[PDB]
């Protein structure tokens, strides 16, 4: 009973001093964060702990935010490179078959050729998005090309920009710092334990949930928005099929690998459309601590979002004050979402 022992011994495998460590319990009246009561840490154990608890669910949530941002870079580059090389090899395909099956009216006209695609291509990395007979017919069915041709590049170029949007949000939401306030119950959540001598005691799944939801409520603000935007990059793959469909029409010009990267592309877009509510139920995952001592944790899980944690039992959020950068990504997010819904649905 009253034993600093054991909390010494954990206490100095995190790398800190043993010397400040008392040999039993002291008065906990100092003690800023965690609830006053006796205990076997003092001020700066407590602000040691405070410190450790922060930098390790800053580690988490980089961690999974590197994860998500190289999935989503591969996945992008993929989808890149491969419509790349379906126009290029479209291209490879009219040099090296046609030259004397179009006879030579191919032969003197094969550099305009070679311009039209380059303009293709320019089309398809969205530098011009204005829309050569003209030379043609004054050198010397194209209003179908015209037509396909923009259906199938408006498609894939905006499946690309969404991965790369989606990347980018969650690259600059990444950025985002925990606030004071989310520290001091993070540490109330983590180390108070050992603090009030319940070392060996397991925090509870809901208070948890609770304190993870009340500091991560504005990222998870971003639900409604991605999950949009995820539908929408589901939906523009539909294009993709048929013959009027995007890889027939890219390929179609002069006149499965694509298959698979969908499929493979649509399983990780469900897998992650969770994201930003899935965190402090990970987190969480990977006879319980309540945080003023063991045993049941009373309140009910909060919902997600910044709103719904007004009333957030272990965190005081003020709900008048959303992250900037946040709402920032969000306009991004439908602005991308539009634009996609728009090259679905013909304009
Ligand atoms: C595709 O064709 C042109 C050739 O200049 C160019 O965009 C590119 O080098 C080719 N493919 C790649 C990605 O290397």
């Amino acid at each position: 009973s009253r034993s600093c022992g054991e909390v010494r011994q954990i206490y100095g495998a995190k790398g800190f001093s043993l010397s400040d460590v008392p040999q039993a319990e002291i008065s906990g009246e100092h003690l800023r964060i965690c609830p006053q009561g006796y205990t076997c840490c003092t001020s700066e154990m407590e602000e040691n702990l405070a410190n450790r608890s922060h930098a390790e669910l800053e580690t988490a949530l980089r961690d999974s935010s590197r994860v998500l941002q190289a999935m989503l870079a591969t996945q992008l580059r993929s989808f890149d490179d491969h419509f790349q090389h379906l126009l290029n090899d479209s291209e490879r395909t009219l040099q090296a078959t046609f030259p004397g099956a179009f006879g030579e009216l191919y032969t003197q006209n094969a550099r305009a050729f070679r311009d039209l695609y380059s303009e293709l291509r320019l089309y398809y990395r969205g530098a011009n998005l204005h829309l050569f007979w003209a030379r043609l017919l004054e050198r010397l069915a194209p209003r179908e090309l015209r037509l396909r041709a923009t259906r199938a590049f408006v498609a894939a170029r905006s499946f690309v920009q969404g991965l790369g949007v989606a990347s980018d949000v969650v690259r600059k939401v990444a950025q985002v710092p925990l606030g004071p306030e989310c520290s001091r119950a993070v540490m109330k959540l983590v180390y108070c334990a050992h603090c009030l001598g319940v070392p060996g005691a397991r925090p509870c799944p809901d208070y948890c949930r609770n304190v993870l939801k009340g500091c991560l409520a504005n990222q998870a603000d971003l639900d409604a928005e991605w999950r949009n935007l995820l539908d929408s990059m589901v939906l523009i793959t539909d294009k993709f099929w048929g013959t009027s469909g995007v890889e027939s029409v890219i390929g179609s010009v002069h006149t499965g690998t694509l298959e698979k990267l969908v499929s493979e592309a649509k399983a990780q877009l469900r897998d992650v459309q969770d994201f930003w509510i899935s965190l402090p139920g990970t987190l969480c995952s990977e006879r319980c601590w309540n945080g003023m001592a063991r045993g049941r944790y009373l309140p009910e899980v909060m919902g997600d979002g910044l709103a719904n944690q007004i009333n957030n039992p272990e965190v005081e959020v003020d709900i008048t004050k959303p992250d900037m950068t946040i709402r920032q990504q969000i306009m991004q997010l439908k602005i991308m979402t539009n634009r996609l819904r728009s090259a679905y649905n013909g304009n």
